[PDB]
């Protein structure tokens, strides 16, 4: 179960993590996402701010680091990254951000180099 709402599809990154949290912790995790993170991030948050929230969750739910992420499609014209767990589009190349797991997103985003990509909006 993913969400499909304008500017809030970054929420699917967090939902993708649920497969790596214990059943005894699922309700609590979902409440952190819904009651804390969404309110702080708002609509069309930057990639950096999303990855930063992932890092926050990782320190409390360490197994989440290995969770696979939905496909992330990049529009360099609008500077927007669309989160899609779907069939028909692109698999590789200039329009697909190859951060396949939480840890990969964290690694990309924590680098000292100032990539323009960190500041694209996600949703």
């Amino acid at each position: 179960m993913y969400i499909a709402k304008e500017g809030y599809c970054y929420i699917n990154i967090f939902l993708a993590m649920l497969v790596n949290v214990k059943e005894s912790q699922a309700k609590e995790f979902t409440k952190v996402v819904r009651d804390k993170l969404v309110g702080e991030l708002g609509k069309w948050p930057t990639l950096l701010d999303v990855a930063t929230a992932c890092y926050f969750l990782k320190v409390f739910y360490p197994d989440v680091a290995n969770a696979e992420l939905p496909r992330m499609l990049v529009d360099h014209k609008t500077k927007i990254i669309h989160v899609v767990d779907s069939y028909g589009s692109l698999s590789t190349g200039y329009h697909v951000l190859k951060t396949n797991t939480v840890e990969q997103l964290i690694k990309f985003t924590r680098c000292n180099l100032e990539s323009s990509l960190k500041h694209y909006r996600v949703g």
